[PDB]
């Protein structure tokens, strides 16, 4: 099978976890590494249990030698150098566990630059850039302040590469059902679009890992990653994305800017009612837009005529009437604003749609399909946006506006009230 794989399996077997009660094998499959039962298993059963006394998260990192240099780092940022640590240790209790992580995964966190422009004008490359950066200075602080400072625990050099390996490890691997662990044995387990339960992971301390689904003897065994993250997140968190189409999002973001001659009393409208200064939004595809979207572009749009619903008196109204409508001129404005903006995103591509299909039609690598998946969605939920605002530019006059809805209850054609008023 594999020397390493081998050895991590025989060390695990010594360490009582895997015995007679364990109903699967470690393989290599085509994403990896992966357990295959080993007899027929059924739902919810327990495919593996593994003693705390192996975990590797925030508490172990506490109770070893480099515990209290870490007794003020965020956890994560301390199970980073826990990582490292132990890899380089030629004694740690990891030794074998670290001989079958990979090296690198298809994240974006690790992509070329070429293989990056793949994801040119993409919301992804936003994002990748932005972890990236961040992740770099937060490490490079931490070399700073406790690599260097305690030459005695952290001997060998870390670089950057070492960095984004333990943070890649973390991101990829850590099960967050409890809220940030390891665990060498059912850290192999793969996802599958077949799972659609999304949670399998108790201890009677330990860790109780159940098959969700029921697989014969031979075959996989699956569980789903995150029936909620877009196909951006898996492509950032995991190395992979999913053909499901509702899987595509893009995530606008509105803000009550500054520079608004009105941006006080914005800004209190928008926070009494559970909104911030910044505000984002999430698309997905085939869904509808998320509640509380046009009533903040509303705001956002507001101006000058409309301004009086800024006063005292309609704060206790003033966001039904933004989820209502203002005016046909806000909501002209707004529709423009959105849709030169999907207009924009959408040139700032390298290829079209049909480009994309195209390619999908042939065999792409890892790292070129996720660009493609994901430009190709982005490209969809950016064109379906602008759809629904033209559809709205045209129906612009079918809704009812606030004055309308203001003279809907004048009752013209009453009575002759004058008749009574007179007979008093
Ligand atoms: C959760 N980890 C499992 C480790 C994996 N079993 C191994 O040891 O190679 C992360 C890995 O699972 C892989 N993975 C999980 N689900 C899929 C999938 N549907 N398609 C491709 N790779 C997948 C990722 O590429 C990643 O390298
Ligand atoms: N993030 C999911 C799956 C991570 C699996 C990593 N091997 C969870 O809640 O555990």
């Amino acid at each position: 099978l594999s020397p390493a794989v081998q050895t991590f399996w025989k060390w695990l077997q010594e360490e009582g976890v895997i015995t007679a009660k364990t109903p699967v094998k470690a393989s290599v499959v085509t994403e990896g590494l992966g357990l295959v039962a080993l007899k027929d298993i059924s739902r919810n059963d327990v495919i593996l249990q593994v003693p705390k006394r192996l975990w590797i998260n925030p508490d172990a990192v506490a109770a070893s030698e480099i515990g209290r240099v870490c007794s003020e780092l965020k956890p994560w940022l301390s199970v980073i150098l826990f990582l490292i640590r132990e890899r380089s240790r030629e004694d740690s209790v990891w030794k074998h566990y670290f001989g079958i992580l990979p090296q690198e995964t298809d994240s974006t966190i690790y992509w070329s630059e070429e293989e990056l422009q793949e994801l040119q004008g993409s919301q992804l490359l936003k994002t990748t850039v932005s972890v990236k950066e961040y992740v770099k200075n937060e490490c490079l602080k931490l070399e700073q302040e406790i690599i260097l400072p305690n030459k005695r625990l952290f001997p060998d050099p870390v670089t950057l590469d070492d960095f984004f390996w333990a943070f890649g490890i973390l991101r990829s691997r850590a099960f967050s059902r409890l809220n940030l662990v390891v665990v060498p044995m059912a850290d192999l387990i793969n996802h599958s679009a077949g799972v659609t339960t999304e949670d399998h992971a108790y201890e009677v301390y330990l860790f109780s890992l159940k098959s969700p689904l029921s697989v014969k003897a031979g075959e996989q065994v699956y569980i789903q990653y995150d029936l909620n993250k877009s196909n951006a997140e898996l492509a950032l968190d995991y190395g992979f994305i999913e053909p499901n189409e509702n899987r595509h999002a893009y995530t606008l973001t509105l803000e009550i800017s500054e520079s608004d001659p009105f941006f006080d009393d914005k800004l209190d409208v928008a926070e009494s009612n559970g909104f911030a200064q910044t505000a984002y939004f999430d698309i997905f595809y085939n869904r509808t837009l998320p509640p509380g979207l046009l009533p903040y572009l509303r705001l956002v749009a507001l101006g000058g005529t409309d301004a009086f619903l800024l006063e005292s008196l309609f704060r206790d109204t003033i966001w039904g009437h933004l989820e209502l409508s203002v005016s046909r001129d806000n909501e002209e404005l707004l529709c423009k604003a959105v849709r030169e903006a999907c207009k924009s995103a959408l040139a700032g591509y390298h290829t079209t749609i049909e480009q994309d299909r195209e390619l999908k039609e042939g065999n792409l690598d890892s790292r070129l399909a996720i660009a493609v998946g994901i430009r190709e969605g982005e490209k969809m939920v950016l064109q379906q946006i602008d759809g629904i605002f033209e559809q709205k530019e045209l129906e612009l006059d079918q809704l009812e506006y606030y004055q309308e809805r203001r003279l809907k209850d004048l009752g013209l054609c009453g009575e002759n009230g004058d008749i009574l008023e007179n007979l008093y």
